[PDB]
């Protein structure tokens, strides 16, 4: 773009897996979600649509959460069949924000964004 967006991160309707603390899977069993994410590695912001957003700017689809993490780190999957085109920044609270983007130019730009933010220092 040209200036700053809404908050501080990269934003697209993608399939991300925010903050985690579960280990149910075995064969598969979905866990991630596909919503309108507005997060990166500086702060998180979540909305499925402009719904709770329609009503009040603090509420959204109940998968509404948000963060402030210029502390987190960086990682890429590279060990899957679908999630092997994903990126992930890791906070210091056990959670990870995974990113399965749509195209490839945004997916890498999610890593471009995300990497610049997660582990900010100088």
């Amino acid at each position: 773009g040209s200036g700053t967006g809404a908050g501080e991160g990269h934003e697209g309707y993608v399939t991300r897996k925010h903050e985690w603390d579960s280990t149910t899977k075995k064969a598969s069993n979905r866990s991630w979600d596909k919503v309108y994410m507005a997060a990166k590695a500086g702060r998180i912001s979540f909305y499925k649509d402009q719904k709770g957003y329609k009503s009040n700017p603090e509420l959204t689809f109940r998968g509404e959460p948000s963060y402030d993490l210029q502390n987190a780190a960086i990682e890429i999957a590279s060990d899957y069949t679908k999630k092997k085109h994903v990126l992930r920044v890791k906070l210091a609270n056990g959670a990870l924000f995974l990113l399965q983007a749509h195209d490839d130019t945004e997916m890498s730009q999610w890593v471009t964004s995300l990497k610049a933010q997660s582990d900010s220092t100088a």
